[PDB]
């Protein structure tokens, strides 16, 4: 069943996470508002079909805010990568199949490029490689501005603002309080830290999506970087949130392309 | 620096209204599945003023070229309409050109640089329509007003800049308003399975593919994947179906200098 707890790592996180099911394992990597609860509904379908399922607040964000300041400054897909990594070796996951989005991608690629080893297949949604227009000077405003901004923002691409709505009161409170944290050590050093040079993909099967709604230029890159790589690429309904706007096609994904690489 | 503007009958029987602006190499703005050409209006001058002789027209069976057999505005697909492009290309003198078209356009250009490549300096397709999105599954089957109607909004919604779309005028409105109803007659349909996408249609002259910058991914999600497994360029454009309507200015610049890349 599900179980909610905390567990401090060796490198003085305190990471807020959740657990479901018997099985291989999945780890979903949460975007960059690092807020687990996102997954709450699709968790459950994906753990009732066989899987052992894992997700948490990102470090100094949500419930996994009592965390070094180190952990949420000039944060990489990389930097975040090696976090998970003792995450996982403290709750004895070996290897798992692995969802990202944005940041969260960039921390897929960055596991799947730096320990292949510990990933079965990487499934990595919209990875920055560029900020939009509306993320170059975020932080320049008042904490309060970048929280109204970042929860207009996000709302606009949730792929469908009721469900956003519906994560609730607690939830979107949460996220106030992150919008500021992740505008100061996210969107600047994520996008060019992207691994997506060809050593990075090539090492364990990674299957690439994108918001079918998400206008065109915001991860058009990611479309032809899979492309030109030979990688699966495809599309998943709603926009930056699929797991939020579309639990029951998410969990649908994530179970099938998980499914094709056990063995 | 100054635009010409006329009438001309094919021997196909196509009494086409076409306009003409510049010297120099040959450039020709194919009109979207509207086939409205005074869309082209404000980029046609800034890419004439480039050194290049621009050549639009409204297509067979739309707006001022309404006087047409029935059969080049029905069943139509890439490679009908490259057919009579040809021909009018012959009787305006054009032998080779740099092509742009978007959607019933784009799979013209792809159908002219397959079975025309000698006519053909470099291709511009922009958005070719390979799987037709749902609100255009039963667009066929309603009355004229109701087409009317509901291309009407879809392609306002599609304008990338509904301030510029709505500017186009009520002459070109009012013109737009007719053709939706024999567009969704003859061209929906038949389209996109007749999309020249095939590996043997693109790679018999340069090609530059785009896609609307701020048109929904998925809509056009193939036109990107094809490009790139395919090596062809690809790239967005500023707006979503009508870069020519929503950003002239950058219309034009694309156009000059793609163009430009395969002049001697
Ligand atoms: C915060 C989250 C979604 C915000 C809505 C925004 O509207 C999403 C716009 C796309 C970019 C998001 C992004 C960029 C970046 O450089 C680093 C990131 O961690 C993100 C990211 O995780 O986006
Ligand atoms: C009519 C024009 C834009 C209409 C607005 C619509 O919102 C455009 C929707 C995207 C595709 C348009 C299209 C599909 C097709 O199968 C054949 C076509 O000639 C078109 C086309 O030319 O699109």
């Amino acid at each position: 069943t599900r179980t909610r707890g905390y567990v401090t790592t060796k490198d003085g996180i305190k990471w807020y996470y959740e657990q479901e099911g018997s099985g291989p394992d999945v780890v979903l990597i949460p975007d960059g508002l690092g807020e687990c609860q996102m997954f709450d509904k699709p968790m459950s379908l994906i753990a009732s079909n066989g899987f052992r399922v894992t997700t948490f607040d990102m470090p100094g964000m949500s419930r996994s805010s009592d965390a070094p300041p180190e952990t949420y400054q000039d944060i990489t897909g990389r930097k975040l990568a090696g976090y998970i990594i003792t995450l996982l070796d403290t709750l004895d996951i070996k290897i798992a199949s692995v969802w990202g989005c944005a940041s969260g991608a960039s921390t897929v690629l960055a596991l799947c490029s730096d320990y292949p080893e510990r990933v079965r297949n990487g499934m990595p949604h919209e990875v920055p490689t560029e900020n939009p227009d509306i993320l170059l000077h975020i932080h320049e405003v008042d904490p309060a501005t970048i929280s109204q901004e970042m929860a207009a923002n996000s709302r606009a691409a949730s792929g469908n603002v009721e469900a956003w709505d519906a994560l609730g009161p607690e939830v979107h409170a949460r996220l106030h309080d992150n919008y500021p944290r992740w505008a100061y050590g996210y969107p600047r050093t994520i996008p060019p830290s992207a691994p997506v040079k060809t050593e990075d993909l090539h090492k364990v099967p990674i299957d690439w999506t994108v918001g079918a709604s998400t206008p065109t230029k915001l991860f058009f890159e990611n479309i032809v970087i899979a492309a030109r790589e030979g990688i699966n690429i495809g599309t998943l309904p709603g926009n930056h949130f699929p797991y939020v706007s579309h639990p029951e096609e998410f969990a649908k994904y994530v179970v099938e392309t998980s499914r094709k690489y056990l063995k």
